[PDB]
């Protein structure tokens, strides 16, 4: 069937899916630019482009 | 909206407008001739032309 899977596979499936979690966010962040606020909803915030 | 100003900006712009009062006086006062004025209110006096 396609809609249904073996209940006693699941942790197998799980433990490949938190695998995949940790591989995809492997990165470093980046400084992009900013920019001050015109408007009076922040007190003069700096805010991220 | 092109009518209006931010209120944020005042001191800004006002601070330059003085700076303008300022820079378009800078000038010396140049001599020329003078008449003798015989109107009977002011009798004497010798008035810059």
């Amino acid at each position: 069937s396609v809609r249904g899977a073996n209940p006693l596979m699941f942790r197998a499936n799980v433990l490949h899916m938190l695998l995949e979690f940790v591989l995809d966010n492997l990165y470093l962040n980046r400084h992009t630019g900013f920019s001050q606020d015109h408007t009076p909803f922040t007190e003069g915030a700096n805010l991220r482009s």
